[PDB]
């Protein structure tokens, strides 16, 4: 794993500011929740969704320039990114809506990206282990279950413990 500063608290909050047209509000909510559980199952980190106001990790769907000068690029290329732990933009996660998001395989599986992105949100950088979730390349397994690779368990736990 690779770490460049982690959250001083274990109970973090998150808010879904907007939704992509590719999935139902429910599909999106289910995918992010599951993504958060990936890290919550292996550390003491707890996540609570908020509906209004500012949360630690604000989740939004955008295109091109969307408020942080880290513009997206339309179809292909970048699909999403997040800021490391910290206030305001820190930990926030943005998803390029010029990409097709899905709960399955026809496009970018939202759960898998979001899980990868909340890795950054929590303080993790890219892995050198090709089978790691935090590896810089996205992949679909075609399998229903997702077990966080031992490497990311090691990485995440090196910052928050078991
Ligand atoms: C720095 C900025 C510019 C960069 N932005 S980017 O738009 O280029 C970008 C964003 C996310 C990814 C990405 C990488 C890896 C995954 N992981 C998996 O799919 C995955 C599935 C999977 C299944 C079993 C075991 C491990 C696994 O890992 C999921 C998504 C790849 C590239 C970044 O945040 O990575
Ligand atoms: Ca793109
Ligand atoms: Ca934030
Ligand atoms: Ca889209
Ligand atoms: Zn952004
Ligand atoms: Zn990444």
């Amino acid at each position: 794993y690779n770490v460049f500063l982690k959250w001083s608290k274990m109970n973090l909050t998150y808010r879904i500011v907007n939704y992509t047209p590719d999935m139902t509000h429910s599909e999106v909510e289910k995918a992010f929740k599951k993504a958060f559980k990936v890290w919550s199952d292996v550390t003491p980190l707890n996540f609570t969704r908020l509906h209004d106001g500012i949360a630690d990790i604000m989740i939004s769907f955008g295109i091109k320039e969307h408020g942080d000068f880290y513009p997206f690029d339309g179809p292909s290329g970048l699909l999403a990114h997040a800021f490391p732990p910290g206030p305001n933009y820190g930990g926030d996660a943005h998803f390029d809506d010029d990409e097709t998001w899905t709960s399955s395989s026809k496009g970018y599986n939202l759960f898998l990206v979001a899980a990868h992105e909340f890795g950054h949100s929590l303080g993790l950088d890219h892995s050198k282990d090709p089978g790691a979730l935090m590896f810089p390349i996205y992949t679909y397994t075609g399998k229903s279950h997702f077990m966080l690779p031992d490497d990311d368990v090691q990485g995440i736990q090196s910052l928050y413990g078991p």
